[PDB]
């Protein structure tokens, strides 16, 4: 059926009229989900929840030094976020841009594993979404052992969206 | 930045509700994407068009065979719609789903190509999509043979989304 997406700072610049948007929506009944990675304020996080269906974060990496390389922000909000979604009980997607030279080796994926398998509800699934474009693309190999960490630790993981 | 997507069929269902969110994000200033692969009416399109930045048209084969038995449509609506958006010279992705048994032949990916490079305005990226879950993954080597006839016909595609 598809529905509505929000994706990216953008839309939590604008709080009020996401979950706006986000009502109409839900009142005509289109499936909703809503990337709150850089969502700074709980309050709007849980309202966020109240009105939709599926959050999505990205976790880039679990070095806040890469991340704020690449995301021009540290992770520890990430994390905050990604725990506070987890101990909501609330469905969640995790996507990793898998990316050869910045997040793809074991030692990052082995500490997302542990962070995302400690936490009191595991996310729907987990997209490794490799890089095509140091940065390179992750070979097939990487990739596939990237999976088996993840599933290694008990959680569902797949390549792409 | 992000901003929103539409995805799927169901928001094509609330054509008068789809516009009027759209112009609601246009106003915050919000980017705008819509799939407008099942769009039934010319003049829908057309007012999509008029409020967001880029469609997305999904183009699962050139097949009608196929498409109606994996998609419970025919393509001759798909199509219609993809040179719709080309005519008006309007920026749009193709979207191909590759599954390994349905559309990675050959045959099929040429045939989406001369199709595409036929219009007198190509997508602005043709993405594949691979298949994780006959329908199985293509191998990688059947993933770089589609981007390569692709490229060869002058068209612009990656590997993912």
């Amino acid at each position: 059926g598809g529905g509505v997406t929000f994706c990216g700072g953008e839309p939590l610049l604008h709080p009020e009229f996401l979950i706006d948007i986000l009502k109409r929506c839900g009142q005509q009944g289109i499936h909703r989900a809503v990337d709150t990675t850089l969502l700074a304020r709980k309050e709007t996080v849980d309202e966020v929840m109240r009105n939709c269906e599926l959050l999505l974060i990205d976790l880039k990496s679990m070095d806040s030094t890469v991340h704020q390389t690449f995301c021009d922000v540290p992770n520890e909000l990430i994390l905050k976020n990604i725990r506070r979604v987890a101990e909501a009980d609330f469905p969640y997607y995790i996507r990793i841009p898998l990316i050869e030279g910045v997040n793809a080796d074991e030692k990052n994926i082995k500490l997302s594993a542990e962070f995302l398998a400690s936490l009191p509800r595991h996310p729907e699934i987990i997209n490794l979404l490799p890089y095509h474009d140091k940065m390179q693309t992750p070979s097939e190999e990487v990739q596939q052992q990237c999976i088996q960490i993840l599933t290694d630790y008990g959680l569902k993981a797949t390549i792409g969206g």
